[PDB]
């Protein structure tokens, strides 16, 4: 799963 | 040709076998562009191709066989010139798309056999797997192949400025490219001449010797600058038939005529500055696929662009949630997020969004890991709604559920009756959400035995790109109307038009007309596709119909398309666009072929297109004008007074004009604001005028320096070199004339054309002091004075050009057509109002 990791990498531009 | 998709179906996991690896590059080739050493060669090229060279040359022959050095020495230098400045102007293109082949980042990392092995760049052929990793280069054109994290990739980024796009499972990456974040495996596609910069650099290559619409032009501007040369020569020869005259006389004022009157130059100058436009305009992202195109975009009128892919982002995004009283957008956003799959495989584009736009609430993001999912109903299209029943960290059973609004209020007032004014409110933000295309979804939560509560909707949609409303406002500034095409329904589109600020005029594609249908009249549906800021529900025999529709009134049309289904379309198009993604049928079937996604893109390779335009057309211009100049003031003094310039101060003249040649391609380009689109007469008016002046200007010096005690002469001077000087001055100025978009004080020239024409003219100077081949010398005072007249005259050209080239009645007097039709000052009002009108009913027609 790992949710958060999911997040970031979804919102990968910073 | 582009390699099959058999080559490219390679396991991310085990990669391509060495053998297969080895055949490929017997089939394909090395990742290396091709060089050839051939500078000693194209310098005599120059002289003998040509057939103005052949005949030339045997005029030189003839006139060494004649002993007459005088002009042997003419000719020689002519070809000297011809052959420095075309040389000068190819090695300025080979450095430019040298510069644009720059490729030195090589460090591929693929994977042979399934081992993971590192090969230089070379060594890559098409049809194969290579890994990407952060910060890495590309080395070929490509596909990305695998998808776990999103890739972002600076593709954009051959000039100074990145801007970084972003790069999916599906997704073309470019060559000559870096990795600014992500990684996965890359199927690459082309290797080398294939790839859309190497076929680029490939077409410059062989577009060096000139081919296309701007071929004809060329051809038809230098037939009739020879129809003026034959006329001066005309006259020239019959005023020297009445004195009767050695024929060596008359031959050498007829090579003085035909010294300056025909240019040389202009087709190798203006195919360079095409071929220099077209590896500009690749690194802007986009690649004609003919040199024509360069002038076609650079006239084009009205954009049709479709909104899935330029005008939006294309990415299913989150807006701000309505939410009911007592709720907070956190708890809610919470609320939505917990009632998705955990496991990555199963989430559709909502929750994508919906985890992608976590990001505003970051208590939902601390929240989110305390609770323990029990149990998951996936989307139930029955019932239309996600159900997650997950445990709270304080032991309480919680019950999520998103999906419908009308089925999430039904769920809800199902267990307890919602009041009144919250189910009219909510019903009441549905229908409004609904009018302007967000997709709604309703939200809500059960805490234990208690009732079902609901928070809010959740309107999702696929917003404006970031650089769209600036790109429109923009493009609106650049004279050309943007009228977007889309599938959705008006009401969906009306919003799209109101966030970039189009005008919120659209209407439905098939109920408007355009499919042989309607009973709106033709006349009247033409003037409603011309005027209109998009079309909603739009098919692709819409859009065949639109083209064909705006081309009959003479609008120049760039149509963007994407599916093959376009591909039609885009051949009607005056000026066809593939923007990113397109299928290979379309980029076939298409113009310009674009890289970068979004309006933003098209636009800036719009302005690149006019600077490219703009310089060609300066430079056709000024070069004309000089001619026109010369021609008209020599055969005047030749018919008048029976004499004319040294000849060699005549060749140093078309020396002098040759040479801003090698400077207009490094000058700063001003892009002028409405579209460009070769105006012949107006080019040939406004060059006719020009040259003229400059006749007046030269023969007003001719008639003051006729005049005894000196009349420009102070103390004392020569005939040929004032009157050379002069020519010099007001010659190589109409450069900086020409060039500027408007008034020539608009914009300052470049270092490079400044210093080339301020070179030129310090050494015109220097010949006028020293009376280098000519008769005597001449004090600096005179030539002061010289210098001043010459910047008088340069004013007046100032004023003549910016009141000739930016008035339309010049235009219409040159064109020869009448003032256009003058709609009726009140017709135009009622027929706004009916465009409003009937773009009100096909909303309501839903």
């Amino acid at each position: 799963d790992d949710i958060d990791a999911l997040i970031e990498e979804l919102q990968s531009n910073h």
